[PDB]
């Protein structure tokens, strides 16, 4: 294989959907309710493992399964 380029083109997802996957969809409202209604955002800096203690998420065994989840997210450069 071996493709160096910037244009993957792959399907966006969002965070109502992104939740379905790992197996949490209880916490739907908690993100959007902590303005986290960006999917690409999260994976870089934000949303770790003591920002799913703030929002509210206490459930250790949950934390970190979305670590997880936000690490495998799509990471980039975010300029406006």
């Amino acid at each position: 294989g071996s493709s160096g380029s910037s244009g993957p083109r792959c399907p966006v997802q969002t965070v109502g959907q992104w939740l379905e996957s790992i197996g949490l969809p209880q916490y739907e409202n908690h993100l959007m309710a902590n303005g986290f209604d960006n999917v690409q955002f999260m994976g870089s800096n934000v949303m770790e493992d003591q920002d799913l203690l703030e929002i509210g998420i206490l459930n250790s065994g949950h934390r970190q399964r979305i670590l997880q989840a936000i690490q495998l997210l799509p990471s980039g450069p975010s300029s406006g």
